[PDB]
């Protein structure tokens, strides 16, 4: 059992609300929150822009750190850093941004670092101003994903249609 309420269970592993992930993360205060980051963890807009802006911008201190030492991630790639004021931990994922051109093949090897936690909170990764298809970010994710994801979704219209559509 863990503190999650009011999630629709898509699968046995595939948990989904319409909620704001910032004030989700801020009531639960999960071991893991994902960061639906950039290879640079440059935190400008989108869900990134959003919980940075809940961090006071102690969230962008710490990456500026992180990519001084280590360089950028990698389109796929992860790394795992403080959670802040949010959660124990936040794990910055970078999906493929099709407004970059990025593979979107990629969007599977992005979900994949979801199996190294055994439950996370987690917006729909290449999402957004990202630009993938949302029905299709969580077909990857539910056909990728092994450990216990809540998934939030901030617009309402888009949950409802991600849920009459789920297959
Ligand atoms: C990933 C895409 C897919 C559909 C959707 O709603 N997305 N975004 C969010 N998902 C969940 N919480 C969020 N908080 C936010 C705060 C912001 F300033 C901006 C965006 C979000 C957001
Ligand atoms: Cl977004």
């Amino acid at each position: 059992v863990n503190s999650f309420s009011g999630y629709l269970k898509l699968t046995d592993n595939v948990y989904i609300k319409n909620a704001d992930i910032v004030e989700e993360a801020k009531k639960v205060k999960p071991t893991v929150v994902v960061n639906a980051a950039n290879v640079y963890l440059k935190h400008g807009g989108g869900v990134a822009g959003a919980l940075n802006k809940a961090t006071n911008n102690a969230m962008q201190v710490e990456s500026d750190d992180y990519i001084a030492t280590n360089g950028p991630l990698k389109v796929g790639g992860s790394c795992v850093l403080s959670g802040h004021n949010l959660a124990k931990h936040c794990l910055h994922v970078v999906g493929p941004n099709v407004n970059k051109g990025e593979d979107i093949q990629l969007l599977k090897s992005a979900y994949e670092n979801f199996n190294q936690h055994e439950v996370l909170l987690a917006p729909l990764l290449s999402a957004g101003i990202f630009g993938a298809d949302p029905i299709h970010s969580l077909r990857v994710c539910v056909d990728t994903v092994r450990t216990n994801v809540y998934l939030a979704v901030f617009d309402k219209n888009l949950y409802d249609k991600l849920v009459s559509s789920f297959l």
